[PDB]
């Protein structure tokens, strides 16, 4: 079991199911109001790691509204040390504002809040937690100065560096030195080589420039084309379970979670740890059945 | 807490999930292969009734190909009493053949099996249930012979007989005789009564068909429009919760599995008990959360 660190985003995402997105100046009326759910890239591959038992900490920054309060709740059933965890009045609590029409498509706007907030001064606070990792993750839902920090951190203390770097934006050296491990999408190592993932060629020069500028084990997420990586000795391409086009499931989160919980310090076993997260994140996408969400008195007593 | 006998079908359905639908002498191409789930109105009811912790035994007639051995197990996991299920080698476990689009439209066969082999004899067979039960269910995925059989024991000795008649079907005076709770939807009320479902007024025609030829307490489900239910003292119109404009979540089953587990042997509380099935109901169209499907380890280790 590894001991794995999340610094990341909490967010309360607000669905609202409509048949078909309105349009500009229009009215359209839907069946029910928004209902919140938890999300955050940040919680989402914290909950992943520590349901796939690594030794799970997470640092992230909520607001004082209590909001994400039943977040807390899922983290402390998941058994995730929730020690580290910062509240601010500065700012509401991170949120998704996620409309859904009858085909299933997701148009989502983001709220940073709280998650924007978090400086290197609340990342040096929770230090402890990051010394005594094997892992820590990070995306970037949180300001960038804070991951420096963190990484810092890790780096000097031989702690091993990941960074998912979703969603995509430009990183200054400063950050890209101090990552061990890369995790980007398609897209989002394209924003960050300069090159275009299409051909395995594309993927190995993609590897290339990583592996250049001092990062030493890339893997590109390609979704149904499953996963490519390389370190300066191995370059492999992973086929995918099932998973769906447009990720609408943590599916991306769950990959790295459980990447990231299976992953040996040595990293000799990349393509088995990539396997397991592959298998994680496939889960996400499964139906279970009819009979099987037939419900229990308890769930009923509640509504 | 209420004495529960079903009788009625266990089916494995066959779930194919396409894009688009083929058209005759087409040939489309399916990204997954058939998926087999527990279905069955019988196996749905009496899984909703026990889950409600109502004491549900369920009498069905399964094949000896083992298919539904998957099925036995969660039938066992939710404290049903299995002890009067039939294997038969003279057909084979019912089925059915569902195949989905990308929109959610469900195409359906059903094949009887075993279902349709049961026969009064098996019913006396397992007499002891019914005889020692506060009602018994059936539906009409069993043959009518085997349902009269099973009402005339219950009938006789006090225990009130409650039919869904569906799918629709005419039924024949020696079972409309034995009917104490009838629970058609509109498609089946008016196929029953030879009166269409529209204004509360045809409701009130249905009704007053029902109770002429002896049923004492009918409801007509309504789908979204809800529920409506008449004895020769009620009338009453109740709201629904949440619900599907086509059932597919196995809502209309899980609420009559919860309508029963409720219902006092003295029927004073038809409203509150047709209340708490349309919550059970709702439970089953109800969205969980991205978060809620990261799955645990034990999951993962079985992919």
């Amino acid at each position: 079991t590894n001991k794995v660190v999340i610094l990341g985003s909490t967010n309360v995402d607000q669905f609202l199911t409509v048949e078909r997105y309105a349009q500009p100046g229009e009215t359209l009326h839907v069946e029910e109001a928004q209902k919140a759910f938890g999300g955050g890239k940040g919680a989402n591959q914290a909950i992943a790691t520590a349901r796939m038992q690594a030794d799970t900490t997470f640092i992230t920054k909520i607001g004082t509204d209590g909001v994400a309060d039943f977040i807390l709740e899922d983290f402390k059933v998941a058994h995730i040390d929730t020690s580290y965890i910062i509240k601010t009045a500065e700012a509401k609590t991170g949120q998704a504002f996620i409309t859904v029409n009858a085909e299933g498509q997701n148009t989502i706007y983001v709220y940073g809040g709280a998650n924007m907030t978090m400086t290197p001064e609340d990342v040096i606070n929770a230090k402890d937690a990051i010394i005594n990792a094997d892992f820590v993750v990070a995306q970037l839902e949180v300001p960038i100065p804070a991951i420096i920090s963190a990484f810092e951190i890790a780096k000097a203390h031989g702690v091993t560096t990941v960074l998912n770097p979703a969603p995509a934006k430009a990183l200054p050296n400063e950050l890209l030195s101090l990552i061990d491990i890369i995790v980007p999408n398609e897209t989002e190592a394209e924003l960050l080589s300069g090159i275009k993932v299409t051909n395995e060629q594309s993927m190995k020069d993609n590897a290339n420039y990583f592996l250049s500028i001092g990062i030493k084990t890339v893997l590109i997420t390609l979704g149904k084309q499953g996963t490519y990586f390389a370190t300066k000795n191995q370059s492999q391409h992973i086929e995918a379970y099932k998973v769906n086009a447009i990720d609408t499931t943590a599916a991306g989160d769950t990959f790295i979670g459980a990447f990231v919980s299976r992953l040996n310090k040595s990293q000799d076993n990349l393509a088995d740890a990539i396997d397991f997260g592959n298998k994680a994140s496939s889960l996400t996408v499964q139906k279970h059945g009819a009979q099987a969400s037939i419900p229990l008195l308890e769930e009923v007593n509640q509504v």
